[PDB]
């Protein structure tokens, strides 16, 4: 292992916002190679192809995985599945984050005794360092079926007591919330201590940053990403 | 390689090596000649600040003068002979795109190109050393003496070529007032496609505690990253 490995599970509506990742971690990340493997339904091998190309500019490597047959749910908790079966261990990412700080320490994380790490907002299933090892032992597809079909709620519900708890302030900043956080942190969260110490942005829920009336703190940000996305993926 | 210049103090460190990050990702593969004039920085902070420039193959150049509104004035006084153009940059501003386009702006017939609004802000100027020197008198400057802006439009308004703010000088305070003289053209997704400089006037600075504006997660976030590149 000279790669991290990195999960995404989209179809090609979200490439735009994946490749936005991609270049956020590969500006704060330096010198880091991953291995990103992408689970999906029906993108194109031309498109696949395009975002291989793309990607290999960083010197990562795509590895995409399609499925056959709320579709992008099971793919992330089923991972174990779609998997070689000789990765120990994959971070699963939202395509909707924005990478801010280097991922060394979350990826150092010793989960070796859980199923996989996650942030609490309840765990959000956005961000998911998965010990595949025990994921292949331990979560069952059929199992899974069962619950839903009486019925994330699946990972709280069914494997809540397997869980790592990380730190959402760090590893799964819902961007619509600035006040909240800084309230609950004491007035210590502010923009200056959040750019020093959070790793990842999520822009949860409808009010996306690559839209057009997008308007918060981060929004700059995003947009600046955006830009940097176009010139480094040219 | 290309030239640039800077001309501070040891105080003002701290943001060059923001603003030179900022060029470093925003210009990946390019290489500069760095020279700052500056009164008495030690010989520590130099090297300190020169090694630190090297992780980015930027060369840095200090020349002492043995204050600084003038010194960027008379850089042809201060700068090797042998150099014909410098881009002269405050250090309290942040490159956010390709610097490619105004370097090659031809200005042979110009003593310098500075961004308008026709009052010309000094904080950016892509000097042409050839024509400063020719033209450029410190005996005329020094009788003359309102900032150092003053200075420039006062001597040489004829002889500037113009650049438009809006992209090589953008004053981050005045977000609304560019986006209503745009007609709404000028929002953010817009500036971050088009905008090259981001010029944090005035005393309200975005290293500071209590700066809030529709920037300032942009500019902490280049704090953080100049801090890791260059540790």
């Amino acid at each position: 292992a000279m790669a991290d490995a990195l999960l995404l599970t989209l179809d090609e509506n979200y490439i735009p916002q994946m490749k936005v990742l991609m270049t956020s971690i590969y500006i704060n990340n330096p010198g880091r190679i991953f291995d990103v493997y992408l689970i999906h339904s029906r993108i194109s091998e031309d498109k696949l192809k395009d975002l291989g190309e793309d990607l290999k500019k960083f010197s990562y490597t795509l590895y995409p995985i399609r499925a056959t047959d709320p579709k992008e749910m099971y793919y992330r908790l089923l991972a174990g599945e779609f998997l070689p079966e000789n990765l120990g261990e994959i971070l699963y990412l939202d395509p909707d984050m924005l990478v801010i700080n280097p991922l060394d320490d979350l990826l150092r994380t010793d989960i070796s005794d859980y199923i996989l790490a996650a942030a609490s907002h309840y765990y959000n299933s956005g961000l998911l360092l998965i010990n595949l090892k025990r994921a292949r032992e331990e979560i069952d597809p059929d199992e899974i079926f069962s619950f839903v079909e009486d019925n994330q709620d699946i990972l709280n519900a069914m494997y809540g007591d397997r869980i790592y708890p990380l730190d959402d302030l760090i590893y799964n900043y819902d961007a619509r919330n600035y006040s909240s956080y800084l309230i609950r942190s004491k007035k210590q969260a502010d923009l200056a201590w959040l750019m020093d110490h959070t790793v990842v942005l999520h822009f949860c829920g409808r009010d996306k940053p690559w839209k057009k009336n997008h308007r918060n703190k981060f929004t700059s940000l995003y947009k600046h990403y955006m830009s940097l996305t176009k010139r480094y993926l040219a």
